[PDB]
């Protein structure tokens, strides 16, 4: 099972109960951002980070009563539209707010059960996307595939370093690809073991496909209530690209020399068999667009993957 | 009976019939569609060799000058990222594009491939978060049918065509409308089906490797290639991967008799093989930007993804 999260007095973790963390659960969220929730029905803003006021630009109570409709009278109909009842925790719409206070706006909506996630990001506003998919596939195997898929993420994206990192039978790691930065340990072709990344992740990332930390220096911003009026329980943010990220991972980072970190998962047959893994030496907010080019060339990889080991096998 | 390909018309190949139908060499038209221009280049000195007939008029130069300078010297910007991109001995199925701004012809769009020694150069004009909704609303589709339904419906709302359908292959080749969206007033073809040489064995090959092609104006006369073989090699040019490559004849009196002004269809490719057409019908003449036909490449890729995984969920 799971251990209850601190903030509802659960132990702390070490590196003896990796398993029973309860990630999706942090109530709170990365500070470059802000997330409200509300309610399905009445568009009743029911949480929000105590953040939200920077963001929105609006008087801390003003929001904490006031509904969606009246917040986002374009939206909210879309919204009602685009995730109605009884949909996925992983399906998401999203659209661009030109809002007073901040310029652009990305905003980001999920459901979970009868609670409406949403989750305000800065934006903005070619054909890299295009030639990379048409070099994805036309790489002649599955190393190639590798070596393509990473350089093309590092170009994208600028981080210092771009890894390919694929899942054994047992859950053990390997860098099969890896493009960097100069001046960087090289990392690929190393192991390591399978509790680097627990039972309970490995199953969040078969599902929400893409997760980041912005800086693993920054604290968490909370949830106030921290608990969901409805249900007087722990939101599952386990959908939202802004939750908190676990200290115990934050802690892995600093001593790496890392200070931003992104990945996608590549899913095959049901399954999580690698990710393109990201590492930023400093702190590295990636725009919601271009982490979007980086969500369809995760799906794009797991066609290719697929294609490429059926002509071994 | 699979019988290899006629010479083509320019060569003193017969013209086709119902009779000999799986033996046109669709791949060497040795002409283009008109809404675009195509040059051929060498591949390693940028030397031009070939150029549509129309290309003064995309390009405002005159035929002559063109021949006479290399890439280089065209394309001075854009020479060596092709060559990066397009490495000798390439598959032709890879594909380099980039937007020009051209003095005379606004904002291009170039796409390139290789074949061989031979670069293939097509220019076409060209112009929020729809892509990745849809991307989502794909995958979380409960089962084959609600896929196929999500999937027509975001195509005719992305693009404005009369009819998009989902057209799917059984193992003989017959086919079979499985979802379609279309505009009020037309007829249905959802669940008829259509016997295996509405689409011939040689077209088949060429959909699992080249996974969008397009007829924008189903009235319009080809436009030659000058000259129409390659002088390399004093034979055709091979025009399988040029979007802007001219369609059959043939087919084009198909659509006719169907009322239908421009076509359009991208390949779902499962397991090696050619799964299925998202296929859209217009009753007039519409050329949809590349932009836009790259939204719809993207889509045929998700969707082979998402297809293979609904069938797995079904034994
Ligand atoms: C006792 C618990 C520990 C633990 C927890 C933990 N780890 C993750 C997530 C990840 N761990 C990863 C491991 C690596 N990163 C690298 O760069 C390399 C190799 C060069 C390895 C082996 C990775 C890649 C992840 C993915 C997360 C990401 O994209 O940033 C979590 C999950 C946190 C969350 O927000 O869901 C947790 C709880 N890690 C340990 O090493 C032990 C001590
Ligand atoms: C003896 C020659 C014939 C022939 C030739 C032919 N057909 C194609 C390509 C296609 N034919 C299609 C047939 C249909 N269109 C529809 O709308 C429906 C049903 C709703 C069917 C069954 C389709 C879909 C294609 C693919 C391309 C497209 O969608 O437009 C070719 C290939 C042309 C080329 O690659 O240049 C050829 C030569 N078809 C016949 O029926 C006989 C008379």
């Amino acid at each position: 099972p799971f251990f209850p999260p601190l903030y509802l007095g659960g132990p702390e973790i070490t590196t003896e109960n990796c398993e029973r963390e309860p990630i999706h659960i942090p109530g709170s969220i990365q500070p470059h951002g802000a997330l409200l929730t509300a309610d399905g029905h009445s568009g009743e803003v029911l949480q929000m980070s105590l953040n939200a006021a920077t963001f929105l630009g609006q008087e801390p109570t003003v929001l904490r009563g006031q509904t969606l409709a009246a917040l986002l009278p374009e939206q909210w109909p879309a919204l009602q539209a685009a995730l109605p009842p009884g949909c996925p925790d992983a399906l998401q719409y999203r659209a661009t707010l030109d809002w007073p206070a901040a310029g652009h706006l990305s905003l980001t909506v999920h459901r979970v059960g009868e609670l409406l996630i949403l989750e305000f990001e800065p934006t903005e506003a070619p054909h890299a996307l295009r030639n990379a998919m048409f070099a994805l596939e036309s790489a002649p195997n599955l190393r190639a595939l590798a070596e393509v898929a990473t350089q093309t993420v590092r170009e994208l994206t600028g981080f210092d370093r771009v890894m390919l990192y694929k899942f054994a039978p047992d859950a053990t790691g390997e860098v099969i690809a890896e493009a960097r930065r100069e001046g960087l340990h090289a990392f690929l072709g190393h192991r390591f073991p399978a509790s680097d990344i627990p039972a309970q992740a490995r199953a969040l990332y078969t599902r929400h496909l893409l997760r980041l930390t912005a800086d693993t220096r920054a604290a968490a911003v909370p949830l106030d209530p921290v608990l969901n009026p409805q249900t007087n329980a722990p939101t599952p943010l386990g959908g939202a690209v802004l939750r908190a990220t676990s200290p115990m991972h934050m802690q892995y980072l600093r001593n790496m020399g890392v200070g931003s970190s992104l990945s996608v998962s590549v899913v095959v047959g049901g399954q999580l068999w690698g990710l393109i893994a990201c590492h930023h030496q400093t702190p590295y907010v990636l725009p919601p667009d271009l982490r979007t080019t980086l969500e369809y060339l995760g799906r794009l990889l797991s066609l290719q993957v697929q294609v490429k080991e059926a002509l071994e096998h």
